[PDB]
């Protein structure tokens, strides 16, 4: 019986019922993140920015079957069109914009990665992407708004794949946390 999360400690405890078990509910989980209002005094601990890219900023690691994540990105930072490690993924906005472009897995020859979609998303949506669905980009393209984002992937992971856009060659790399519970990790 899926409730509203009234704030973001709830969530939580929602999603670690939603997570009780071996599978995963994507329609509910999806649910659930979007009708999480957006508090910022809720996440204020968590939302450590770097002057020069995006950070990642741990919030729960779901008694192993998640991590949940803050990532927070100035004006301008972006990722690298990535995958996302055979997990699920979903990214909900708690301030600001992001864009998101969608591309197809690259064949063997090396070519320009053509993206298929692009969408933007706003504060408090949820979205989902899978290795199934695709490779994606996330960006800030504001000049003026830092963005905000909740990220849950499931199994955790802390390493995926950059490709490079004009070959579709990848490169793994590590995940590294910028904080843990509030507290910076250099
Ligand atoms: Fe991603």
């Amino acid at each position: 019986e899926l409730l509203k999360p009234r704030t973001l400690a709830d969530l939580i405890r929602i999603l670690h019922e939603l997570f009780a078990g071996d599978e995963v509910n994507v329609e509910e989980v999806q649910a659930v993140l979007e009708a999480y209002e957006s508090n910022p005094a809720e996440w204020a601990l968590y939302a450590k920015f770097d002057q020069y890219r995006y950070t990642r900023n741990l919030v729960d690691q779901g008694n192993g079957k998640f991590n949940l994540m803050i990532l927070c990105w100035g004006e301008g930072h972006g990722s690298s069109i990535h995958d996302h490690t055979d997990s699920h993924c979903f990214l909900k906005l708690l301030q600001g914009n992001l864009k998101e472009t969608l591309f197809d897995w690259p064949d063997k020859k090396s070519n320009e990665m053509i993206k298929k979609s692009e969408r933007t998303l706003r504060e408090n949506q949820c979205a989902y992407i899978n290795d199934s669905i695709g490779l994606h980009r996330v960006e800030n393209v504001s000049h003026t708004e830092p963005a905000v984002s909740l990220h849950l992937y499931s199994p955790p992971f802390d390493t995926c794949h950059a490709f490079d856009q004009r070959t579709g060659h990848k490169n793994k790399v590590t995940m590294t946390f910028h904080s843990k519970f509030g507290i910076r990790t250099p």
